[PDB]
């Protein structure tokens, strides 16, 4: 019979791409259905152009991808309209921000997996250690917090101890890391969703300021190299006070044998000052049925499958990483294995997102120059107001002639 084949996560990133594999596996052993799992590079960028490869080609060899939530406007016409395989009340069980971000002219590009949000990793015990009772709420906190630690946990003998890490590669994880900085200093969303392109301004120059400010000093030099993996490893040895990351890392972070088992808490990131807004960079995958698939009905069978109930239940309890279902969120299992879901929930809801939507099919050229423009700075080749101005001018380039 078929062979149902599938480009889902990767095994580079924790162990997202294993526990796909086996939820695959476990479909196909239910429906009696041969499949295949298809690796995939880390970085979701390295991802898009590999699949575009295939997609390129028109080619029958993968059934369903995992796309990023930044690219149904770049997919579309890669994608099964899933529109008429869902009932309406079944679609409703999935969040709506999340179907609609699915959904382009109308067609539904792909069920929604798991999302993601930005957040701080914090460690509490160090923070107890050096007299501190709560993370920092802002920015300048969180610098003085890590200045004192780093101090006392060098002088104490650790040499490979830093304050903060996060994700400073050039590639589409520092577009976020770039937009919860902009946003949280009142700098706004870098191209609005009206369309104007609004990062040219002393609120984002200053963001960008700051975070070049870290580097060296309480991040290490080389988190200029950092992507999600290399920030989670300084971290999970036991070697950094904080990080930006995403939910998968808790799990992984509790796991037997971590040197940091039940010693670090979450929270929603820093911001420059009280009345500037809480960011949390809007992330999350969804499953995606080719357009080029010899085998759509169970490509779609599968599909629901990944994205119901329990399997989503299994990511959320296994791998800490975030439903799209609603009702996974009063779950008591899930509360009682990720108590910090129901904590965090309002800012999972008012998480930013990136400029995809009004970029559509022109967001991976806008992020490469926000992410080049950004690194920039944070390497120390410009300052934040040459580096904004620069930005600016670039993606008016881009999003030239472009309407949305
Ligand atoms: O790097 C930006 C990318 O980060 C997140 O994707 C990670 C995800 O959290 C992991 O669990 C795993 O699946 O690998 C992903 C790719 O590194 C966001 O979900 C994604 O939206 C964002 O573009």
């Amino acid at each position: 019979g078929p062979v149902i084949r599938v480009a889902g996560d990767s095994t580079a990133v924790g162990e997202g791409g294993r526990w796909m594999k086996e939820m695959v596996e476990a479909w196909g052993k239910k429906t009696g259905t041969r499949v295949e799992y298809i690796d995939s590079p880390a970085d979701t960028n390295d991802r898009l152009a590999l699949y575009q490869q295939y997609w390129a080609a028109r080619s029958p060899d993968v059934d369903v991808y995992m796309i990023d939530v930044i690219w149904p406007g770049i997919v579309a016409p890669h994608a099964l309209d899933l529109k008429p395989y869902l009932t309406e009340a079944e679609l409703k069980e999935f969040f709506p921000r999340i179907v609609q971000n699915n959904t382009i002219r109308g067609k539904l590009t792909s069920l929604p997996f798991f999302t993601d949000a930005g957040i701080l990793y914090y460690r509490k015990d160090l923070l107890e250690k050096y007299g501190y009772t709560s993370p920092p709420r802002t920015w300048n906190e969180l610098e003085q917090m890590a200045e004192r630690v780093m101090e006392g946990e060098r002088r104490a003998g650790n040499r490979d101890f830093w304050g903060f890490v996060f994700q400073g590669k050039p590639y589409e994880g520092l577009t976020c890391d770039a937009l919860e900085w902009i946003y949280s200093h009142g700098g706004g969303r870098i191209v609005e969703p009206d369309g104007t392109i609004s990062v040219n301004n002393g609120r984002a120059a200053l963001a960008l300021n700051r975070a070049h400010g870290w580097v060296g000093r309480i991040a290490p030099q080389g988190v200029t190299s950092y992507a999600e993996e290399e920030a989670r490893n300084v971290w999970q040895q036991g070697n950094s006070l904080f990080m930006r990351n995403w939910p998968y890392a808790y799990a992984l972070g509790q796991a037997e044998g971590s040197p940091i088992r039940g010693k670090f808490g979450v929270t929603v990131l820093p911001k420059a000052s009280a009345d500037a807004p809480n960011a949390a960079t809007l992330g999350g995958w969804q499953l995606m049925v080719s357009a080029y698939s010899r085998y759509p009905k169970e490509a779609v069978d599968l599909v629901k499958y990944l994205a119901s109930y329990e399997v989503q239940k299994d990511n959320a309890v296994r791998l800490s990483r975030l439903p799209t279902r609603p009702a996974l969120y009063t779950d008591r299992d899930v509360l009682a294995r990720n108590p910090w879901f129901r904590d965090l929930l309002p800012v999972f809801q008012n998480a930013v997102s990136r400029p995809s939507d009004v970029a559509g099919a022109r967001y991976n050229q806008v992020s490469e120059a926000i992410w080049t423009e950004v690194h920039s700075v944070l390497t120390g080749r410009k300052k934040g107001e040459q580096a904004v101005r620069d930005l600016e001018a670039r993606i008016r380039r881009i999003l030239r002639h472009h309407h949305h």
